């Protein structure tokens, strides 16, 4: 089952999400979602997606139910049997992603900070903790 | 011994900035501080000026502007000991800068000068810095 973590005070610019956890002996890949709503298929202004298997992450959100255009990273900075942590800043343009001591991806805002709820922590991952700055 | 930080943000920093400080408090340690400065000139206002002092038990907090101090805030207890690691998360938000001390929130800062004016971050006094990283 996913994890999920509302959003009390939304999140704007200065919001950052700490994620700790641990990439199983073999996962194939898992991902954290930023969601506008709790209903399923609700958008998702950030969907963050560590493929181990194909030793990609792909970066999209969603809107009605279909995705956007594919933003990729360069190289995967996650290894199996390994933990990490993962900050997930909020600024004014988009979302940086921080795996360990180094920025890893700056990704444009497509949907209004404003409208998102949710992070949802889904996939073959071991959740340690999720914490909102 | 102490190890102290200067780094320069040529473009300044944003609402969404994250300066992570991670070191040692040393056995002796009286004070130290992290100021985000407007210039890299002696005494150069200073946006935020972060001052945990453990000789007197408080973590002050204050700016600089035109060459005159503000008035201090003061945080909630002092989050640091003598010969004790630590870990300072200050947050850059619309508001003002949020600083988050061993995993809790411990204080919020409103902006009194421009955050467009930050030009360099300084660390330096009684503290044996780990890292200094900026998100
Ligand atoms: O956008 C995020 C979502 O991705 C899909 S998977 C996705 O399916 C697409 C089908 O049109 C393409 O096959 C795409 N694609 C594109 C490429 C590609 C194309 C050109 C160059 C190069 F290097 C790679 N490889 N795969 C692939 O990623 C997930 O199911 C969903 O959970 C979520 O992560």
């Amino acid at each position: 089952v996913p994890h999920k973590s509302s959003l009390p005070e939304g999140i704007r610019p200065g919001t950052v999400l700490r994620i700790r956890g641990l990439v199983p002996p073999n996962a194939s890949r898992f991902h954290v979602n930023l969601l506008c709503g709790e209903e399923q298929g609700s958008d998702a202004a950030l969907h963050f997606n560590p493929r181990l298997d194909t030793s990609e992450v792909v970066f999209n959100s969603k809107e009605q139910g279909s995705w956007g255009r594919e933003e990729r990273g360069p190289g995967v900075p996650f290894q199996r049997g390994q933990p990490f942590e993962v900050l997930i800043i909020a600024s004014d343009d988009g979302f940086k992603a921080v795996v360990g001591d180094a920025q890893y991806h700056h990704f444009r805002h497509r949907l209004p900070l404003a409208r998102v709820r949710l992070v949802e922590v889904g996939g073959d991952v071991q959740l340690d903790s999720v914490r909102i700055f």
